[PDB]
RNA sequence: GGUGCCUAAUAUUUAGGCACC
C-alpha cells in the first residue's frame, strides 16, 4: 500500500458512503459557509443550506455544485453534527447541534468522521499524511494522531 | 469490473445518468 494508492482508497470509500472532499482550501470555506448559515441557530432543510453555500463559494471555486455540497452535507450529517427536526409531509430541518457552532469543533467532527471511514474501510493512513490530505501542510500530525488514539 | 462527475430524495443512505479507465 503505497501513498498515490490510500489516497485514491480514501477518497473513493468517502464518496462510497455519498460523502465528499473538495480539497483542503474548498472544503476550509464550505464548513465556514455551513457555520455562517447555521452558527445562530437558524433551521434549514438540505436544499436550503446547499443553495446557500453553493451560491457563496461559486465565485471563488467554480466547480461547486448541489451535488458536490450535498455530499460535505452528508458528511457533516454522517458524523453527527445535525439537530434535524423532523415534520410530517415537509422536509427535515438542520441545525448545529449547540457543541459544533464554531469552526474548530465542527472541523474535528469532519476530520474524526473521514477518520472513521478509513477504518470502516480498513485503510492505515499516517498522521503526516492525514495532515497532508485534509490540510495540505504537516502542520496538522499532532491533530490527527489524537483522532487516531480517540477511534482506537 | 473499477474510478470520476452530474441529477434527485425528509438520506448515519438510496435511485438514476454520463464520462473515462
Ligand atoms: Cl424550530
Ligand atoms: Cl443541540
Amino acid at each position: 500500500q503505497n501513498p498515490q494508492q490510500l489516497s485514491s482508497n480514501l477518497w473513493a470509500a468517502v464518496r462510497a458512503r455519498g460523502c465528499q472532499f473538495l480539497g483542503p482550501a474548498m472544503q476550509e470555506e464550505a464548513l465556514k459557509l455551513v457555520l455562517l448559515a447555521l452558527e445562530d441557530g437558524s433551521a434549514l432543510s438540505r436544499k436550503v443550506l446547499v443553495l446557500f453555500v453553493v451560491q457563496r463559494l461559486e465565485p471563488r471555486f467554480p466547480q461547486a455544485s448541489k451535488t458536490s455540497i450535498g455530499h460535505v452535507v452528508q458528511l457533516l450529517y454522517r458524523a453527527s453534527c445535525f439537530k434535524v427536526t423532523k415534520r410530517d409531509e415537509d422536509s427535515s430541518l438542520m441545525q448545529l447541534k449547540e457543541e459544533f457552532r464554531t469552526y474548530e469543533a465542527l472541523r474535528r467532527e469532519h476530520d474524526s468522521q473521514i477518520v472513521q471511514i478509513a477504518m470502516e474501510a480498513g485503510l492505515r493512513i499516517a498522521p503526516d499524511q492525514w495532515s497532508s490530505l485534509l490540510y495540505g501542510d504537516q502542520s496538522h500530525k499532532s491533530h490527527m494522531q489524537s483522532i487516531i488514539d480517540k477511534l482506537q
